[PDB]
């Protein structure tokens, strides 16, 4: 009953359906924004990084991250930014060894998991404009109603 | 001439052209929404289907509909709402063996296709907000100009 | 304990707070807009008036609305667009002989008075941008908190 | 050279400058929100309180508050919250017989006075989004810019 | 059924609105930000001014600019920058002797009068921004309809 | 680290990307619009056409266009209206042997080439809604971030 995979693209993410992303690559995995208040890009940083700064193209700018990842699981990185005149910085981050990644537009706020596997959680960012939230997504990914959270929730933390 | 056929997808359908849908199962086969005054989901029910409760995903929810089809065809029930605390009801219903339908947004509102082939003739929808209307499609899909409405008549009505 | 009264200013009002605006002529009460999806205009309409063309001044462009106001009490139309392509229609009244119209922000909805005093009751209206709707107001207004609803309510049905 | 006074009103200051209110009763002196991940209250404890809970109208809410004051002279309490759905907290007090309080956005972070007069230093509370903080003002106040931000001390700590 | 006058004030104006501001002093006019890629401060000269630095408070900063009138009418100067990383630079220039000045906001530009009274003429500056645009106005102030613009003109040209 | 190539499709283009699309035959191109102040369709003409009207289907119209080339290489036919009651005209052309088109939505405007390869050069036109401009592009194309416009150039000029 999985809705999925689908190829990368950018669309607008219909609201209650949680979007999880299968992410292949260490460079961005998504890219979200309203265009007025709300930017995130999600940054996949593998297992074993010492810091250093590396160089990302989201939202159309080439951006520079210091990044580190100590952990045996991969780490993704929620680079957060309320205006395109401000830096961003990390806001939330979840570690994983599944490798997939959740975002879901719900009651007014966007919702990711965050923590780590296989334990990770939902939480919530708030927004003046929750519906013209698009997304870019670089991976193949998948489409789960909110109905069926507990199964993301599964996914997220336990692989397909 | 014909535009298509696109695989599923999700986005915002251009105003002044025909969506016209090619049913593949008895599921549901489109959902649109501006998410303020306009939600349908369209569900397929399979000729001679007695009265009985059948679950469908419609935006991110798990709704129970009372489903029946005394014909030989095809029915396409449009479930509508104009309030997201609204529960559905069945508001139009399409009988047809060709299993195509359609929706486009025009003159600030949505017209769709109703009654039954070869005899099927459009009706419309009133909104406060036509240009925010979205649409989840779960089946291939062509586009038509409105300006050859006569030729999605047609195919309604008859097949490719 | 009521705020105000105020002065006819243009902001953005706070959420969770009613604003109550006390009509004084039959012209535009106030004006509303976030200036991407949702636009109102309220037009006070004297008693006993025949069907007429009269003239107004909203978001800065001359309009034409045909008014009547059969009843002894004032008629407060609430005029709606989503577009600024779109005409504007009558989408609530607010039949009164107390004068006064109320607007809040809340739950991610636009909130105003309708029906015939001293029974109006409030209706909700949807938007995807809430914090950043505006209003122009052309008279005095009050400001009273959501947690005295009651009072407001009191004050549209009964007068200050 | 002093800009002000302004009667209370309910704006979004601009950046880079210092409001300066003048308190004038033992209420709410203001509120201050982006409605995303800040929200401040001000409540103002007149000298030699007891421990006592008092019923504050902050942000369209009525909310209860622990507040006490041994001191001679006013106690500026600072109540916080990260998130609507948390309840507030004493952040940081400003003790003063000046009854001037200050609130500055600037160098994406906001900036109030706290400690003691004549010794009241500056402060920051971090935030996501700057540029949407707004104030509700409940007295009268004056707009000082913060190249004169050792003028705004002085008056913190000495009065006008 | 000129709107106004109003006082000094601090606000984003409506968009398709006029603000017409009656200077009286060889200060600054108004200040104007959307924070992100528009800074426009209009500052007054008086007549006969031999080149010569004046320093202004813009923006909550002390900035020096350079300026002269060698006409018997007052000369008003648009200081403006793309970029808070920039210095202001005169970009247009209203010489005037009704000492009115006019800004709006319409079609995603910003549009003010240039040139010398009675001929003065509007022209257009691009943002990415429009509706973040706020002012601070220091003199008196009036609302024109855009509507009303020929009557706005008129004003600029001639006064009130 | 071209991304590319996709299907034609119809989907809002992400602001700071350049869309560069390769022209298969002398149809519509792309039509974009925002169904308020913007519409362009790019007619693609074959070298060596003598003028002459030829239809074409755009925003779901049938219109004639009038129509010519008298040289060796393509041209692609910017034909814009700011209003849906007005009529298209030949804003901009672009003369191409490599029959590569570019889109970017960036700074409140919309930017294409025009001019003749290998020497095409950027050029804007404004809109008041840039966030709502979707495109439906009828052949394959490629996403370019704008820190790699220059990249995007030599492809517009010089081909892949
Ligand atoms: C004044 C009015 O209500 N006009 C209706 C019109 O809506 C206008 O359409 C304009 C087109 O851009 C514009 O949007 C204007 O703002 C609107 O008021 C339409 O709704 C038509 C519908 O015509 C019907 O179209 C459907 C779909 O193609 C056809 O299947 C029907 O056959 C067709 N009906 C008729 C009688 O032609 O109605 C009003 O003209
Ligand atoms: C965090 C950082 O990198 N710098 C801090 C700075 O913020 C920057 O300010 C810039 C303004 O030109 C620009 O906005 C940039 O984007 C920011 O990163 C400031 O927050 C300062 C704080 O300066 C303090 O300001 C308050 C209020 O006026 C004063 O009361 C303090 O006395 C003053 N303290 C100091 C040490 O200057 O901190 C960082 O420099």
């Amino acid at each position: 009953i999985l809705d999925g995979p689908y190829q990368p693209t950018t669309f607008t993410p219909p609201i209650d359906y949680w979007i999880l992303i299968n992410s292949n690559t260490n460079g961005v995995v998504y890219e979200s924004t309203n265009n007025s208040d709300f930017w995130t890009a999600v940054v996949a940083i593998e297992p074993h990084v010492n810091p250093v700064d590396r160089q990302y193209t989201v939202f159309g700018e080439n951006k520079q991250f210091n990044v580190r990842n100590d952990s045996d699981k991969w780490k993704f990185l929620e680079m957060f930014r309320s205006s395109s005149q401000n830096e961003f910085y990390n806001r939330r981050t979840l570690t994983s060894d599944t490798k997939l990644v959740g975002i879901l537009k719900y009651g007014g706020r966007i919702w990711t998991f965050h923590g780590e596997t296989p334990r990770a959680t939902t939480d919530s960012s708030n927004t003046a404009n929750l519906n013209d939230i698009s997304i870019i997504i670089h991976s193949e990914f998948y489409i789960i109603p909110r109905s069926q959270e507990s199964k993301c929730n599964e996914y997220i933390n336990n692989g397909l």
